[PDB]
């Protein structure tokens, strides 16, 4: 199982790790994507989870636009995790640098209650632009089911430990 995390709350933990290297390890149930709403996989945990599927991710996730169109953002789907786990839950959380409504990341964070296990990185951080501080405050106030999230950045990891409320 997940090895390594410091425990933030009864339901919530956190490691320094690349997100890639402990899906491949973990091989867990669900392994969380920062997606957009196009599933275009090209940066950030989306576009470093998608190459080391081998773009197959990428053939996945055009084919579930083609038949679905777009996801909303605070939406996602469930899709195959190819090599590096079970299932890959894309999830959109608002991505700010595009003027996203903030206020929807608790809604992007509301879907990992359906899954008893997860994955996955800070939702909106990174090139989403949020504040990560905020991400891992709405993440402990919204998800009741067991997720292991990955930082992967050591300085942004020490941050978010040392100012964890
Ligand atoms: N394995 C990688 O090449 C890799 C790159 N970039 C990231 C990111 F975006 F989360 F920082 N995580 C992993």
């Amino acid at each position: 199982s997940f090895s390594g995390y410091l425990k933030l709350t009864d339901n919530v933990y956190i490691k320094n790790a690349d997100i890639v290297e402990e899906a491949k390890k973990v091989k867990p149930t669900v392994v969380v994507n920062a997606a957009n709403v196009y599933l275009k996989h090209g940066g950030g945990v989306a576009g470093a989870l998608n190459k080391a599927t081998n773009n197959a991710m990428q053939v996945e996730s055009d084919d579930y636009i083609a038949t679905n169109g777009p996801l909303k953002v605070g939406g996602s789907c469930v899709l195959s995790g190819h090599n590096l786990a079970k299932h890959c839950l894309h999830v959109v959380g608002p991505n700010v640098n595009k003027g996203e409504d903030i206020q929807l990341l608790k809604s992007a964070y509301e879907n990992f209650n359906q899954h008893e296990v997860l994955l996955a990185p800070l939702l909106s951080a990174g090139i989403f632009g949020a504040d990560p501080i905020h991400s891992l405050r709405v993440c402990v106030d919204t998800v009741r089911t067991n997720v292991y999230l990955a930082v992967f950045d050591k300085n942004l990891y020490d941050k978010l430990v040392s100012s964890f409320l």
